């Protein structure tokens, strides 16, 4: 089962976000079927609605994830980590896929 373990603090510590991460994790992780452990460590920290320090670490079968920033917007700071997890995510599967057939990407053939 794809866990999110978050240890928040900011104003907003209830089942909103829990829910509102549930559906993130959720939904990215249902762009996969063959993934049975995805995990979101994360830990927000702020007392001020112009105010985020998060830390994401979002251990999928595949790479895990971890964005530590300070950042006005939480959701930018997973943001960072959602979209920049699209882009790993990506980079890393499909790398880690194609090392099969691309032999030449960090080889020169010696």
């Amino acid at each position: 089962m794809i866990r999110f373990e978050i240890h928040g603090d900011n104003l907003t510590i209830t089942d909103a976000i829990r829910n509102y991460i549930e559906e993130k994790i959720g939904k990215l992780e249902r762009y996969f079927n063959d993934v049975p452990n995805a995990v979101a460590h994360v830990k927000v920290k702020t007392y001020s609605n112009s105010a985020t320090k998060i830390e994401v670490t979002i251990p999928l079968k595949n790479v895990t994830l971890r964005a530590e920033e300070r950042n006005d917007d939480l959701y930018a700071g997973i943001d960072l980590i959602n979209n920049k997890l699209e882009r790993q995510v990506r980079k890393y599967k499909t790398r880690i896929n194609r090392k099969s057939r691309d032999r030449g990407d960090q080889e020169v053939f010696v």
